[PDB]
């Protein structure tokens, strides 16, 4: 598919940056016509054919596919693309209270865990009843609308890594984040939904306890930790957790995908239903 080709210069003003990342920058912005804010992330394109460099118009325009598919309070929205040739301009919903990895870095009550993890539950629901896997879940995939309130409200955000999974599991090597990968992603299995609710395991660990249950020295040592399921519950860090929440956390730090929660046994499982 092609994209607008106009300069997007003359449709927008760009100001603050946003985050950046490999081949990607995000920018702030305005549209002239209607004065409505939004993020422009500007993602380098490949130059060549082989090269490694940029990304892929196969991979930019599956992650464009995917966005323009998705409507739901919990998932960012695609407001418009453009395309030069150099870049592809994601124009996205603006999301201004920053990364959940950053406001945790400002270990949370299970009240305001279980008040994050719910809403990133009823994304991941949307996006698994359209047979999306999101494959690079994390704290810094997460965005808040407004960080000053008791309770943020929050959107997930980066589809750079995800598929539509229409035949139960892709064979891709996909591969995201070494923390927050499923022992499938770090052993080159088929992958499917699964590996999402694997990641969401790690991110309840996180949230409850401030630690990352599988981080090594090294991204290898990290790596194998994953695959071994080498993690254990800390009492320093889980001696006033529930054990409700540490059950939680066991369904869905499991090795064989078959026997994980799925994202529909997550929404019933007793920590989390009302
Ligand atoms: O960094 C941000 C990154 C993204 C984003 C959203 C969807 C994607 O498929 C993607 O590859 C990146 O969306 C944002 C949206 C915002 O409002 C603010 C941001 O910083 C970001």
């Amino acid at each position: 598919t092609v994209f607008r080709q106009e300069n997007v210069d003359d449709y927008y003003d760009t100001g603050e940056e946003l985050g950046s990342g490999q081949f990607a920058v995000v920018k702030k912005c305005r549209e002239k016509s209607t004065g409505l804010q939004y993020a422009a992330k500007f993602i380098k394109k490949r130059r060549t054919k082989s090269s490694r460099r940029g990304v892929s118009r196969e991979d930019i325009e599956r992650e464009v596919s995917i966005l323009k598919e998705i409507q739901h309070p919990n998932v960012i929205t695609l407001h418009e693309v453009y395309e030069n040739k150099t870049d592809v301009i994601l124009i996205l919903e603006l999301v201004a209270g920053g990364e959940l990895f950053d406001f945790l870095a400002e270990s949370l009550t299970e009240e305001e865990a279980t008040e994050f993890l719910k809403q990133i539950l009823n994304g991941v629901y949307y996006l698994h009843s359209l047979q999306i896997a999101h494959f690079d879940l994390k704290p810094e995939n997460i965005m808040l609308l407004d960080r000053n309130v008791p309770k943020p409200r929050i959107k997930i955000i980066d589809f750079g890594l995800a598929h539509k999974i229409d035949f139960g599991n892709e064979f891709k090597n996909i591969f995201g984040t070494p923390e927050f990968v499923a022992p499938e992603i770090v052993n080159y299995e088929p992958l499917g939904l699964e590996a999402d609710m694997w990641s969401i395991g790690v991110i309840t660990y996180i949230l409850l306890s401030g630690a990352s249950p599988f981080l090594g020295d090294t991204k290898q040592e990290t790596l194998a930790n994953v695959s071994a399921v080498n993690y254990e519950f800390e009492d320093e860090y889980f001696s006033n957790t529930s054990a409700l929440a540490k059950d939680f956390i066991r369904r869905l730090l499991v090795k064989d995908p078959k026997k994980r929660m799925t994202i529909q046994d997550s929404l019933q499982h007793p920590w989390i239903k009302p």
